């Protein structure tokens, strides 16, 4: 757990071999080899009974011969001594241990042993790991390596083996290179908290197989994203495969969902992996997403305009100004507008003037240059020329720039030179679009999860009345619940249903639907099959009451033949109408072993297959996130907009979409949920067949998500010594406006002394920063009062914990106004009882001298004040809590 | 147009070269300097007023001063003086002529230039030309070229450039390159007749922008695809890049469509064209669809796994035997299973040991096998005797081979030494699937497209009552026509329709729709309206008499108020058919200028957008040729079967688009058909609206179309002089059951005089042959007679003609107990007078000096016979057809 602990693996100074051998075909062998030509600083310990050297390097006979401590250790010999060596090692002292080989029976045993002597263990047939910065290579691979600022994180060493080659083809480096095996005590989360503070590193990939704990996984990607881009492939799609990887628990959309929601983004095939770390090493981040084309040809550039028009990608306009390059620069016979086709017989010089001219102007974001063979403009020259024209362009920096250079025998040396200049280079047009288009997306993405919420129209939420019927239906023994059942609990949360009626024979059925419009369905009530497609019990659309009766006793009749044995509580009778003008949707809630609880949205009549035709999302939902979910929706085509006459109305959706998460993370006793179909009309929306699973449950019903919602149970009511009442509550999304306002109503001073700067304004992305919180990591609560059904608020208080949860940093702000009644005080007081409830060791502070009040009240709340005056500064630090 | 002018240009003995230089910049230099470089076999003549020799070789002044006619010229000099040399080249005597520049309204005037003198012309602006087997390098290409065996045709330079660099990256050649520049005079249809009848030619691929003539590429195609696999690229498919190129008039699910009816396969993007050439190289043609796989690792396996999934691929299934791999020292920990997963340490005896028992089994068509780097197996090493044990076995040329050797930078020799080899070799798991399901799919639309189809059911024709309703609509100046008037155009195909009956004024329209209470179809329009969204009307819970009224009341207010210059009309009813139970389907029909009449099917989900969501087809169609289209929209998830809860009707759904191919094809005065909700209520299937567009036609209706139709007015009567009588007409594919029986009514020796030889079997594939054939190519006559509904064949002829349309070769054959009564004579007269209507020249044929009967008719016939004794052979020929 403690990110301590992992400086020993990450930058040892000693390492110890434990079976290293001279003979050439061994494991040892190879370890020590590339130990010795890594270039470490440190000591290189071998440990054999069968040799008194191992090329060239005195050997020990036993561990508890060496002279000292080894930091990190490596086993490289058969699996029978595994237990009994790490008995050993760990009576020496050794805290780090990478093991070859185990079988999977073996699991409990090496987490008991490591946990008896505190010993972190890297995955059971693991590659091991290269960290060219400390000129460390403890690894088994025949690969070399190199220095760079890309991080790669594997649970495959083939790939692993794939990439290295590749990134020696190119002439490319790495920051860490490291390879989980099976995961069995470090795994991916903890890597990530590591390597989000490593100034090394600018950029991250992933390749993944599968997962143990969701939420951690989420909150670690979540907070290292915020500033370095993550992508991530993820193999196992089919049965065969899953089969093949002993994998086939989970779905697929569920990893869709979870990397969206995290702030990542997954690439589709082996092809993009290499585009990605080309990608990610050399392109500069984008400021907008406005393209330009130039080209010494037609056909590649109208390739890439294919390419572009399949993703939605948007080309550049250019200036009536910039058009200049008309008048004289360019011959007559050349077309001026984007994309430029500058004809198959330009020179070089003719690529120098273009680009001066485009890189003098702001009409675009990104510069894509085509290159096909020919006589009048020879690939390295061009090559050569467009580097010294780049490098000594003044607004170069301000533009993200990208080359594609056809021609695989004769664009070795350009590409070889374009790779030393840093200048990204792809083989295809095609490939370099979509190479753009994926961080277009990324930025897209990031953008869309941050906007503000607003505020939901409906507040209604009968929790206790859905927990009573609920309990009474799994009192008598049902394990399942229909339409009748089911209408009084959607309607405890808002959710309108058609009405239905009992019929225990024909003759009442017929009596009702004549009673009632002719046109009708009849469903039996089998509490045996629940599944309305096994005995086909629905059918719709009777328009005369001779059709009720015969399709009442076919019913029957087909019962009593085919399965008499089934109880029967008679029939359903409702009038349908005739509607399927109206548009139809299909809503289901799934339990996934690994993630929990999803959503999933869709076409009501056809088939049901969610890999293909469903767009999912995770809970808890704001009126934002369910806004998006839809949208997706709209955009993929797997959601018809205006399929009825009517527009689709995007609110109401929203809003029932919210509902049905507030039902579904209140009442953990359902696990299944089906609507088929929902009835959308304007901006009413009705339920007509709905479903419900249900069985006991036991928890906490809070760690069944891998997001953690709201803590409604932190309310309270104060009451201050002037007497007035406000309530304490933590932040929420929707209070940006308010938080605006409150930051408009504090002094100059005031706003020094809370934040230790001048500050002139804050914008979006600081107020999105402030409001947007993950209450696993953070917490922060206000004091509000309410006037006119508007509220307003008087203070804030926060706190921010380290991934270990040991420590935390504080800090709170009052307004200028409302200085002297106590709200500092209790507010003080509530961080300080729900930071030592959540498990937390310590609070730390920083302020300066010359605050006295802070340093007062920090004294009457029991901190230890530390005064550094030369500096400045004043230290203060809470232990208990 | 005249195969017989290629050869100059395709086989020259001597060429000359308009406007060599000696400056080292200048086009003609290059051309001069390629040539010389290429190895002709015959003289290479300078032509310029500039120099007394050109790179050590003695020049003349002018045209008129070479001491003979060269074959073939090339012109490198500016566009002013085309005109001229061309006049001069054409005094001389020269044929063949290859254009460096021109501007587009040059054509005209170098068109009849060329025909005055019987002159072919290449381009203009045109690459050139490669014949490596001629040691002939025409071309002003700055790559060098390789012998081979694959043909490569292009509409753009800087591809054809890309392509060769790519292939002299891999060490491969070709038998022909080829760029046609704008086409003005030679085209793709001429050359790919000539390429069909190449002998070093076995494969060819295509990169295309436009065509000028449909009917006869597709004819071309159909006849080179017949023994040759063709594969194309297609470029411009979003409206940007339509621009670019000056190609906007086309629509490219046309394309779609015409590439799948000759037979070929179309791909999709660069990467694809060049695994497409690795494939048409190296790889030897597959004899199944079964897929085994190895490797030293399993996420490449799992990789391949998802791709093949994807594309809906099959996997091999291991016999209990073949568990000789248990036992073959494959170590205890290795899983016998499809994937096969050899470890990460596998070594290359383990590789020889599988490939050896793996090949001496039956159990699949294709072997996939993968390398990554490791230790154990050095990449050289393992390459080398994977080589040597596939060449050694002696069941290797039963199955295909494909190998995927991963890591750029270690397997550079081990993929130079596959090549050398000859077998096919991939960069990506996914490319390798890739190509594999490219040739699967490519013999899978083979197969498809040649199974027997079955006899329709009668259907009703009435061209003459159509074509007077719609003559009679248009001599009101009718534009379009609605529902209630299209009716029985409709009915006289036999497609049924909602019902047509008068009406009276809006007090009537309430009465109309109470006449049985009920909702009904009464229709209310403006026939200037350009839109149909003015109308909102759809009948939709309009049910209670109170709605009735309220509601129909309300609407005639509405849509009456609207508009007052609108041309009213009056009132007529129809019934309302139920469209929310049933399965609601589009169909439209289109007018291409390129390809002609166009057909599409599609779901009818109120947004239209074929390009996405419809498939496509060209008249005229049969029973199989629709049966294929609707499962192809049933495959591609774009039309559910499911929809409705009853199960869709192929059967009926292909008689209905037969009937609507048959109204498209007899009526050219249609120019679209519109019938958007088509209902499908298991075997019942009614249009509810459809609309009409008519003008008046004054051209040829059977050149329409890209295919020809069944020529209907060749039918005949004939009278024999025992008295009977019997019917005389075209093939067709329907009739091959009874010519199984009549063949099997024939006996041995008749058999040998017919075809020659000794036949013991005839497989579907040569009735297929015999059975379907290309109208405008081929034509065949059977005489037929009636008995009980059932008929029989007494006797065919056959005419297979040449593509320049000059020459025929012709058969005959009549049952053997049916000879001595007139058929033979009658059916010869009837295929001379054809032959002669048609255009042929000459007719030919060969026999053997025992047939006596055949001699002496074609004695009586009037043919030339010629008698070749000591040979066993007798000429025949007619003079004039
Ligand atoms: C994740 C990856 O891709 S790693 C690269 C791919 N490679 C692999 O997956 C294969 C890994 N496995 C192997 O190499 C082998 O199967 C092994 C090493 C696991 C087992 O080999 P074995 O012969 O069973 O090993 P064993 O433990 O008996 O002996 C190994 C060495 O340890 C030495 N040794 C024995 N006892 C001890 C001891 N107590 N302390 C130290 N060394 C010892 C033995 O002398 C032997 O050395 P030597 O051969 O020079 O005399
Ligand atoms: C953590 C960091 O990085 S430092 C940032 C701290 N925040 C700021 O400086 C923001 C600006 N200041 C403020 O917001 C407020 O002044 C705060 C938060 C410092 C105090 O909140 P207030 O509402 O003013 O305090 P409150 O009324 O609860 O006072 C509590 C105690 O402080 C004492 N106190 C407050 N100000 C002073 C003062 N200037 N001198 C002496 N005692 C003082 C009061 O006597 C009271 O004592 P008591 O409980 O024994 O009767
Ligand atoms: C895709 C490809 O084809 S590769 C890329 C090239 N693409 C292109 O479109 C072609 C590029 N364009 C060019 O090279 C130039 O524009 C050209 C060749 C078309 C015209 O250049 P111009 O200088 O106008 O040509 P012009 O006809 O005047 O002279 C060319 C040569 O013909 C010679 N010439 C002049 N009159 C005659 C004549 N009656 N007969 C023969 N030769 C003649 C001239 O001497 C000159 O030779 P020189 O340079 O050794 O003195
Ligand atoms: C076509 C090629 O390239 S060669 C392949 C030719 N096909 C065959 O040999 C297939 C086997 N034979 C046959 O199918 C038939 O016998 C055919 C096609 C040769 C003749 O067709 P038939 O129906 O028998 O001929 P039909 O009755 O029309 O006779 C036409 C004339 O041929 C004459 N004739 C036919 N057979 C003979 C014969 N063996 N000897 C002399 N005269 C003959 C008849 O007298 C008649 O003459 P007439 O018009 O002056 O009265």
């Amino acid at each position: 757990m403690s990110q301590r602990g992992l400086e020993a693996l990450l930058r040892p100074k000693s390492i110890a071999v434990i079976g290293a051998s001279m003979k050439p075909n061994r494991a040892g062998y190879l370890m020590m080899r590339n130990l010795l030509a890594g270039g470490f600083n440190g000591p290189v310990l071998p440990v054999t009974p069968a040799w008194k050297a191992v090329l060239g390097v005195l050997a020990w006979p036993d561990i508890a011969s060496l002279p000292f401590t080894p930091d990190l250790a490596v086993l490289c010999t058969n699996a029978s001594r595994n237990l009994a060596l790490l008995e050993e090692l760990g009576e020496k002292g050794c805290k780090t241990c990478i093991i070859l080989s185990a079988p999977a029976s073996q699991h409990e045993d090496l987490r008991a042993c490591a946990l008896r002597h505190n010993m972190r263990l890297l995955g059971p047939n693991s590659l091991g790991l290269l960290a060219p910065w400390q000129g460390l290579n403890a690894s088994f691979s025949p690969v070399p390596i190199k220095r760079g600022k890309l991080a790669f994180i594997s649970q495959s060493a083939a790939v692993s083996n794939t990439i290295l080659d590749w990134a020696q083809q190119r002439k490319m480096g790495f920051s860490y290179f490291i390879a989980l095996g099976d995961s069995l005590d470090i795994d991916v989360d903890e890597l990530l908290d590591y390597l989000a503070r490593d100034s090394k590193t600018s950029a991250i990939l992933l390749y993944l197989e599968q997962l143990s704990d969701a939420r951690r996984f989420v909150s670690a990607a979540r907070s290292a994203s915020r500033n370095k881009p993550i992508l991530v492939i993820k193999s196992g799609r089919s049965p065969a495969a899953q089969r093949l990887l002993n994998t086939t628990a989970g779905m697929d959309p569920a990893w869709d969902a979870a990397i969206q929601r995290a702030g990542l983004l997954r690439v589709q095939d082996t092809h993009e992996l290499f585009s990605a770390v080309e990608t990610l090493s050399h392109m500069r981040p984008l400021r907008g997403d406005r393209l330009m084309i130039i080209s010494n040809g037609a056909a590649p550039a109208a390739l890439a305009l294919d390419a572009l028009w399949s993703r939605n990608g948007k080309l550049a306009t250019l200036s009536e100004e910039t058009c200049q390059k008309l008048r004289d620069a360019l011959p007559e016979h050349v077309a001026i507008s984007n994309p430029l086709d500058l004809r198959d017989d330009a020179s070089s010089e003719h690529y120098i003037k273009t680009l001066d001219i485009l890189l003098h102007s702001q009409d675009f974001d990104a510069l894509m240059v085509i290159h096909s063979p020919s006589a009048a403009a020879p690939a390295t020259e061009s090559a050569q020329v467009l580097i010294e024209a780049v490098k000594h362009h003044p607004r170069s920096k301000y533009v993200s720039l990208l080359t594609n250079w056809c021609g695989e025998h004769s664009s070795q040396e350009a590409r070889r030179l374009f790779s030393e200049a840093g200048l990204p280079t792809y083989r295809t047009p095609e490939g370099t679009i979509t190479a753009f288009m994926h961080m277009v997306e990324y930025r897209r993405n990031q953008k869309q999860l941050r906007e503000t919420p607003a505020l939901p129209s409906n507040l209604t939420s009968n929790t206790a009345e859905a927990h009573l019927l609920l309990q009474q239906a799994i009192a008598e023994g049902a394990t399942s619940l229909d339409t009748h059942e089911v209408q009084p609990i959607l309607q405890a949360y808002g959710m309108n249903t058609l009405p239905t009626w009992i019929a225990s024979d024909s003759t009442e059925a017929v009596h009702i639907a004549e009673q009632i419009g002719y046109p009708v369905a009849l469903k039996l009530r089998s509490p045996d099959i629940p599944h309305k497609s096994e005995v086909q019990g629905v059918m719709l659309y009777l328009r005369t009451a001779n059709e009720v009766q015969q399709a009442a006793n076919a019913i029957f009749d087909r019962v009593k033949m085919a399965w008499p044995q089934a109880r029967v509580h008679g029939l359903l009778v409702q009038s349908m109408a005739n509607r399927a003008g109206a548009q139809e949707l299909r809503v289901v809630v799934e339990h996934d072993p690994v993630f929990g609880p999803l959503i999933m949205l869709g076409e009501g009549g056809v088939e049901w297959r969610p890999e293909d035709q469903a767009v999912v999302a995770l809970p808890p939902l704001n009126m934002n996130l369910a806004r998006y979910l839809v949208i997706q929706g709209i955009k993929s085509k797997k959601i018809r907009a205006r399929s009825a006459l009517r527009p689709l109305d995007v609110a109401g959706l929203s809003q029932l979409l919210v509902q049905v998460s507030n039902l579904i993370v209140d009442c953990p006793e359902i696990q299944r949920l089906d609507i088929h179909p929902l009835l959308a009309s304007g901006s009413e929306f009705t339920a007509l067949d709905v479903t419900l699973d249900i069985s006991p449950f036991e928890g906490d019903n809070e760690s069944r998500l891998a997001v953690r919602p709201y803590p409604h149970q932190l309310e309270e009511w104060v009451e201050l010594k002037n007497g007035e009442r406000c309530l304490f509550r933590p932040i929420l999304p929707e209070d940006e406006p308010q938080l605006q306002q409150f930051i408009s109503r504090v002094t100059k001073e005031d706003l020094y002394y809370r934040y230790f700067s001048e500050i002139n304004e804050f914008t979006h992305e600081d107020l999105a920063n402030m409001t947007q919180i993950d209450y696993d990591r953070e917490m922060a609560f206000v004091a509000v009062r309410r006037i006119d059904q508007t509220e307003e608020i008087l203070g804030v208080t926060r706190a921010i914990s380290d991934p270990d949860n040991i420590d935390a940093e504080f800090a709170v702000l009052v307004r200028s106004d409302l200085k002297g009644l106590g709200l500092g005080r209790r507010l003080m007081e509530k961080l300080i009882t729900y930071t030592r409830d959540h498990g937390l060791q310590r609070l730390n502070g920083i302020t300066m001298p010359n605050n006295r009040g802070m340093v007062a009240l920090a004294r009457k709340l029991g901190f230890n004040v530390d005064i550094q005056l030369e500096e400045g500064i004043v230290g203060l630090t809470l232990n208990l809590a």
